[PDB]
RNA sequence: CCACUGUCGUUGAAAAGCCAGGGGAUGACUUGUGGAUAGGGGUGAAAGGCUAAUCAAACUCGGUGAUAGCUGGUUCUCCC
């Protein structure tokens, strides 16, 4: 009922997602979390 | 036709040659043209040799984005 330009969604409706490997300053730089080279920071890498 | 020795050359004149020497040179000889044998198959006076500069299993395409506990890389910022 107000303009389509000032709807909001609300304060912690939505949360902006993690991407991987972009920068030293996300925290997710380089290894994305992985940590170092093992078997869980290689690709098709599960919790088996 | 071959390839024993050496020098040279080794981003070569050349992805195997040159030069100087060397061996066979009527023979199990060399060579032209056409054909046959096809990949775990061929062919081999046998070196795992050769099968188009590719051979302890050719090449091309496809399964296929094979798999890779391995290596490398992984991109803006600030706060706890
Ligand atoms: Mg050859």
């Amino acid at each position: 009922g107000l303009r389509l330009n000032e709807l909001s969604p609300g304060v912690g409706a939505k949360k902006t997602a993690q991407r991987r490997g972009r920068g030293i300053g996300s925290g997710l730089g380089k290894t994305g979390g992985r940590g170092v080279k093992g078997q869980k920071s290689r690709s098709g890498s599960s919790i088996r």
